[PDB]
């Protein structure tokens, strides 16, 4: 299984994404608890567009291993893709639950509330981004 899933990462490293699916899937035939390849198949999909399948593959990682803000993040980054700003929200909420001084994730939170028009709600996490990043 870890030759396979570094050979789908050798290829994701490039941007060689169709690749890093392939290889990805070989690793998890074998060995399906691994919390990291199902992330990265994830990640490989959401490089691509697929949001479906990107959303479906972070569900399975966070099932293993729902300690992992970056798969609550990017979670919630596929539900915004696809217009899903409360779904957005609800993952978001997850990784600043296990990072609170993640700048990206009240970065994005702030946007899923500005997409819905709650603008003040927006201002709020948009004030906790620029508190960690004031030079953004
Ligand atoms: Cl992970
Ligand atoms: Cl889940
Ligand atoms: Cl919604
Ligand atoms: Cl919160």
């Amino acid at each position: 299984a870890e030759a396979w899933y570094n050979l789908g990462n050798a290829y994701y490293k490039q941007g060689d994404y169709d690749e890093a699916i392939e290889y990805y899937q070989k690793a998890l035939e074998l060995d399906p608890r691994s919390a990291e390849a199902w992330y990265n198949l994830g990640n490989a999909y959401y490089k691509q567009g697929d949001y479906d399948e990107a959303i479906e593959y972070y569900q399975k990682a966070l099932e293993l291993d729902p300690r992992s803000a970056e798969a609550w993040y990017n979670l919630g980054n596929a539900y915004y893709k696809q217009g899903d700003y409360d779904e957005a929200i609800e993952y978001y909420q997850k990784a600043l639950e296990l990072d609170p001084r993640s700048a990206e994730a009240w970065y994005n939170l702030g946007n899923a509330y500005y997409k819905q028009g709650d603008y003040d709600e927006a201002i709020e996490y948009y004030q906790k981004a620029l508190e960690l990043d004031p030079r953004s």
